């Protein structure tokens, strides 16, 4: 019951960019609301510095997985796909994603169950300053 022609919320259609404010830095969280389309493929969460993504979440429901990786001059790094119990996001259904900055990495919980820690590999934090979502979702409320 949710598909990518229903009407954005103003400034919320997809893919979706905004600042972080100061960048990142440790405490700084980041909220990110919305539901999954119901057929949806994949989306993902991308926290960029200038031309790399440090931090690439990316929910996949053809794979039922959720992917974790760093993109640096146009590469990708070793993925993460260790997942606690089962895949937390779902077709049709509201998510809020909390990621939480700490000095040396991230935490990232997904409707208040955690899902995973991400090792920071880009360490110049402030640089991270870029939000990104895109993908199969529709965006209701986004806090950086
Ligand atoms: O790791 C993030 C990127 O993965 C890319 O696909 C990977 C794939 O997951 C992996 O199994 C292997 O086959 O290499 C692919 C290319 O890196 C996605 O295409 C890309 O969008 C990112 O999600
Ligand atoms: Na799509």
């Amino acid at each position: 019951s949710s598909f990518s022609t229903q009407t954005p919320y103003p400034n919320l259609a997809v893919p979706f960019f905004t600042s972080i404010p100061n960048g990142l830095y440790p405490s700084k969280s980041i909220v990110i609301s919305g539901v999954v389309l119901s057929d949806a493929k994949r989306f993902q969460i991308n926290l960029r510095c200038g031309g790399d993504i440090a931090f690439h979440l990316n929910p996949r429901f053809d794979e039922n997985a959720v992917v974790r990786n760093t993109q640096i001059n146009n590469s990708w790094g070793p993925e993460e796909r260790s997942l606690p119990g089962s895949m937390p996001f779902s077709r049709g259904q509201r998510f809020s994603v909390w990621i939480l900055c700490e000095g040396h990495c991230f935490k990232v919980a997904v409707d208040g169950q955690h899902i995973c820690e991400y090792s920071h590999r880009l360490m110049n934090l402030p640089d991270i300053n870029t939000l990104e979502v895109a993908g199969d979702i529709q965006l209701t409320h986004v806090e950086t």
